[PDB]
């Protein structure tokens, strides 16, 4: 309707006086942190409530109708996980044994501290490539050859395949120990906001780049070539040379076997998630394929007549827990602190898209502790870092999911693949597991698209993700991360050093102040000039702050006050021997300052002290009363810059000159 | 007076329609490439006269009195010059003769393109430590020995002095040329934004640092101990615990002298600053001490006599230019970047001080292009990198100093102090060089006092200069630097990461809105509640924005839709057998938003889809157009959430609010 306001103008003492203010809160805090602490039976009771969510859902089950659905769910995922565990453990350099723990200890863990119910927890190819480049690095292959096998001319340093795996493997296991760890400091200390510097570009790039690194790595198997473990600075590009020089080295069985299911797998994913209508629960493509490779591979023997790639190395049975190696978190607390980021990083975007859909929530700091104990459980266990894949998590939500009991069972059935079942994969070629994990990087790979998307919106998005995107290929993987997060905040730096200032002007008939540069017929007040500046000053807008005046007042007031003196003297001498003109005020509109940062404060003294030498007033418009408490303690209203200088609305400024011209020309 | 407005209530639309925009200027890149380069001789001549500023100030000259005044300041400064070159050789590892050469050739060289007055270009403490920490890190002692002098029982490995100083000027030669060469690539890029970073408790703490850094070495020298020239992590640390195990490996009169002169000189120099008001010039304590010491040192042999440490190593000539040692750039290119960063803010800070107390401007750009010709042209005859200290350059300023020609004359006195004089302070002892520069040490060390000022200012500030302080102490100097920066950059990403977020509510019978917890008298209206979040919303304060609604709201927009639906199953079974009480809207006040972060936009939009479905809608205050016209393009205006929801004044939404519950109960 109408919006009509009649108020006298209070600038900062105006409203000040008359306006009673509220007693800020004591200090005390020795009462503070007793009263912190609470001893009822309630907050006892509560915080174990949120520790342990084993004790929210289970006394409240449905086994009428959610029993029935799990069950159905975990042999769906039990036979998905049990192919993807043995297949991500190609890429941490571990056996494939290893793998199928990787997926049965972390689920009983995820059982009594998770707080998810659609969260499939097990390996991850991302996350299993970043284990596998600590273990390259820290015991490679030329670190273990022992000269043996009465060669011909030389001593005959043959490959050490078979203890050279306790090597990796206590090397993988000691990892997670400290991978957890960090994630029980960070859900402990209850510091979780440092996940939050990962934005969406930077975790979208990161993941991009991470497939390509999955693919060469990869390909190395399905080729069934040898490369120099070369890690470091390009070591994607390094690798990638080397395979394509040793081409000629490679096996027409594996390749044949192994790009044939690259197709199958890929084409009926793609078939079954378009006419998704037709049938509703997917059918197990990587399962079936598996199936038929260990078939054939059993009847036609392509170990002994075209020289395969085989497994061959699965014992079937447990061991005995293992203590990790104490010692070596010195060499790698760089490379566990940014795998256990990436790893919670991932773990709560998935999370959070099974949350929304199925309306249930999260909890942020829970999700650290939950999979931290399940990291140091599954490091006791020869195990490597355990996350949550996006396309084995789709399997138990679209089969039917409702508890993590349908975990539960799915870790039944590669519990049986470990004690009686697993010899019968014996024959499966490796070619088959590589090109598995190929298949699912199809999701990542069509993040590229993503790029075009930015672009059209907020550009510095879209640079955060092709600079990630190419740091983590250029210096390795885990450093592309660390370059990222420094790269996205030193871009927000930058966005708030360079703001947009403008020229605001006032509307006819009107009170609210719109930028000059965006609309044509705004009138401004004769002689005075009014300016915007957001991105609060600090010391490094300091000097930009200076500019951004000069450039809306057309003069310099250092300049202006020294071309002053240097023409007095003439005025001065003329008893002896016988510009500033359009500016008359600036009211200054910082109404987006959150910040003082007292080192840019300093300015603002100074600039009122510059322009009141030219005769010239800087009045305040829309000073928070957060800022201005804050001004009067860093030294800055004086004998002479007074309160009366602010003011609280921006026409007030104006009126406060339009109403002293006429009483004063 | 009165503050009376009268309009309607332009949300978005009804403001947006009859208000012509302007046509944005259109990209043109080929004209902007032509017009950004000029043709007329204008833009030459004055892109000449700005970068060699001599043909400015040298045919305005004033020579009447100007010149005797420059005469005596230059003679003056010279003998300070010469003396604090003399003595900052020591701090750089390199001989005497060639601090005299770096306080000779960088004068000449910033007197065609210097744009100061007030500058006296020369060596420095902090930038002379710096450089012989990397000399004593790229090349130690042990490095150098060679085995004669028929020892007792192993090889005579005796110190090699001679040869060894070849390669530490050497050393020191390259690193002033690469210092140059970044100076001139930052000064011709126009890029001088980095120097910025550097705040003013930064400074001040790496200041005070290198201070107490520069007193342990000066120390060290004036006691007449070996240390192992321990460079690293806890340098001073253990370097000082090395000198306080050889305490009794002392020379009792190199010390007593140390110390006499310390006590003369720092008394002298604050009677002559206490009263200043007696006489105006300063006496030179640094020279009379020098004399005095230099005389009776050469008539009492204390060589001979008491085994004293002097200098015996002038040989009082000129050297040929030599090429530098081209191909150590890349052990040394983090060092010449902190190196050229320091002295520059250090080069700003005191040419800024005595230009606004002399009343004159000083170009920053110029200043680096100086610099960095300065050091290229000192790299080419045996120097260290220059700077300008202010000590030195107070002389020039007390004395009476106009322009550079007060430095071209302070040339002339190192000039005949190299080619003449200089022998006769042969037998000066080091204690007495090693013991003015800690007399300089004092205006540095006072800046400690500036910590509780810092304090009970913004605290934020405070604690970077004790980090900054305490960083550049534990591991190394160099790196204390960069340490401080990027702490610096955190902490202002901190702050605008956690806003200062306020319940603004409204004052009685007004306009204007105040926060709920500064105030006691203010009221809100029936269901509406007004929300303040300052500090633009980006990737890392999305979930802090989403804690604070749900704080100022009462409750989380996401649980209640969760009780909604699980008591909504008990109704809708009811056929087949047989919270949100107080929040009415949420508008939110988003004045003091820069950017957006698109990543922000999306939670934006979840959080207004979120709060429709429980019937609470979420309105915006004070939108500003750089914000809008981003929104738009990072597709937030849908068919459902148009333009209508966002107002231009706080006040607006109430009216609008109180108008929708008047028309429609």
């Amino acid at each position: 309707c109408s919006y009509t306001v009649s108020r006298p103008v209070y600038s900062e003492l105006a409203f000040q006086q008359q306006r009673e203010r509220r007693l800020p809160e004591r200090r005390t805090l020795r009462d503070s942190l007793a009263r912190s602490c609470s001893c009822s039976r309630k907050r006892a009771f509560g915080v174990v409530k949120t520790l342990l969510p084993i004790l929210d859902w289970l006394p409240k089950y449905r086994v009428k109708e959610w029993l029935l659905s799990d069950i159905i769910s975990g042999v769906s995922t039990g036979l998905v996980g049990t192919l993807q565990g043995m297949a991500y453990a190609l890429l941490a350099a571990v056996p494939v044994q290893f793998g199928l723990y990787s997926a049965f200890f972390p689920i009983l863990t995820y059982f009594v501290f998770g707080t998810s119910r659609h969260i499939s927890v097990g390996p991850f190819p991302v996350v299993s490539l970043m284990v596998g480049s600590v273990v390259l690095s820290m015991a490679p292959d030329d670190h273990f050859l022992v000269p043996s096998g009465n060669g011909s001319a030389l001593n005959s340093t043959t490959l050490d395949t078979g203890t050279r795996d306790a090597a990796r493997v206590l090397l993988a296991s000691t990892l997670t120990l400290l991978v957890g760890i960090i994630q029980l400091v960070f859900g402990g200390l209850q510091i979780g906001f440092i996940v939050r510097y990962l934005a969406d570009p930077l975790v979208g790039g990161f993941t991009t780049a991470a497939a390509f690194q999955v693919l060469v790595s990869q390909l190395k198997i399905v080729l069934n070539v040898s490369t120099k473990n070369y890690n470091g600075i390009l070591s994607i590009i390094y690798t990638l040379i080397e395979i394509f020089q040793n081409i000629g080295d490679t096996n027409i069985a594996d390749f044949i076997a192994g790009l044939l299911t690259i197709i199958v797998c890929m084409a009926v994913k793609e078939l079954n998630d378009r006419f998704k209508h037709r049938i509703p629960v997917p059918i197990p493509i990587e399962v079936i394929v598996t199936i038929i490779a260990t078939a054939i591979s059993y009847g036609a023997n392509l170990e002994k007549n075209y020289n395969a790639g085989i497994v061959k190395s699965i014992p079937s049975g447990f061991l005995p827990p293992v203590l990790p190696s104490v010692g070596l978190f010195s060499d790698m607390l760089a490379a566990s602190f940014s795998i256990a980021v990436v790893a919670y990083a991932i773990a709560v975007s998935v999370g959070k898209v099974y949350a929304t859909k199925h309306d249930y929530v999260i909890d942020g700091n829970q999700e650290f502790i939950a999979f931290g104990i399940s990291n140091v459980f599954s490091g006791f266990f020869s195990c490597f870092v355990a996350t949550t894949a996006l396309s084995r998590t789709a399997v138990q939500e679209s089969t039917g999911g409702k508890t993590q009991v349908a975990g539960l069972i799915s870790a039944v059935i590669v519990m049986v693949a470990i004690v009686a079942l697993g010899r019968l994969l014996e024959p499966l070629q490796k070619s088959v597991l590589a090109a598995v994990v190929i298949a699912n990087l199809k999701g990542m790979f069509m993040q590229v698209c993503d790029v075009p998307r930015l672009w059209k919106q907020n550009k510095t998005d879209a640079v955060i993700w092709v600079f990630t995107c190419i740091m983590s290929i250029i210096l390795g993987l885990d450093l592309g991360l660390l370059a990222g997060l420094l790269f996205a905040l030193l871009t927000v730096v930058l966005r708030v050093q360079f703001p947009s200032w403008n020229g605001l002007g006032s509307v006819p008939s009107t009170d609210i102040y719109k930028s000059i540069t965006h609309y044509k017929n705004l009138e401004e007040p004769e002689g005075v000039k009014i300016l915007r500046f957001s991105s609060p000053i600090f010391y490094g807008n300091v000097d930009g702050f200076k500019k951004c005046i000069n450039s809306t007042v057309g003069f310099d007031a250092i300049r202006v006050y020294n071309k002053r003196l240097k023409a007095l003297r003439r005025i001065q001498k003329l008893i002896k021997k016988g510009p500033k003109v359009p500016i008359h005020s600036l009211v200054l509109d910082c109404g987006a300052v959150s910040f003082l940062d007292v080192v840019g404060v300093r300015s603002l003294r100074m600039i009122v002290k510059e322009f009141q030498r030219i005769d010239v007033n800087v009045y305040f418009a829309l000073l928070q009363d957060d800022v201005l408490e804050k001004m009067e303690q860093c030294g800055f209203f004086d004998d002479n810059i007074r309160k009366d200088r602010f003011f609280l609305t921006v026409h007030d400024a104006i009126l406060h000159l339009q109403n002293q011209v006429k009483s004063r020309e």
